[PDB]
């Protein structure tokens, strides 16, 4: 089950969008509309894909105000993708 | 690009099967013969999944003897992979 687990994360993140949503918030956490006005996304888009990213555990939402407010999950998501990104751009 | 090189490099590990064979060599190097008796793959399945996860660059092979051994790539493959373990395994 741990393994099918992995599994899960990974597929979740097998896609250039869900890469450019958690890179923005490794950044900053952020609201939908901000994450659709930086990635120039649109808002229902954003909104599919968190849901997707949420249901995997590597995004969280927190109430501010009476808004949602994204985040990557924990460190450890942010410690695989920033190892990740790093991983992908020095020499091979 | 760097995102997009990222994008391929998760949808590499989008797999049941390949994480089982990351797993595997986190634990140990491995030849082909070794990873398919322990995880009950068949070797041409084996060969297959390597091939694909050494074009994104997650695993390497070096040369024993004639033999090809396989381990992750470096480092930071060996993180994700541990902190996604382990991100999989703790309450939400
Ligand atoms: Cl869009
Ligand atoms: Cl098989
Ligand atoms: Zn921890
Ligand atoms: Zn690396
Ligand atoms: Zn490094
Ligand atoms: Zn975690």
């Amino acid at each position: 089950d741990t393994l099918e687990r992995v599994t899960e994360i990974f597929k979740a993140l097998g896609d250039y969008n869900r890469i450019r949503i958690m890179e923005l918030l490794s950044v900053s956490e952020a609201s939908v509309g901000h994450i659709s006005h930086q990635l120039n996304l649109s808002q229902s888009n954003v909104s599919h894909q968190l849901k997707l990213l949420k249901s995997a555990h590597v995004v969280k939402a927190k109430r501010q105000g009476q808004s949602m407010i994204y985040s990557l999950d924990d460190i450890h998501v942010a410690t695989m993708l920033k190892q990740a990104i790093h991983h992908a751009n020095h020499p091979k």
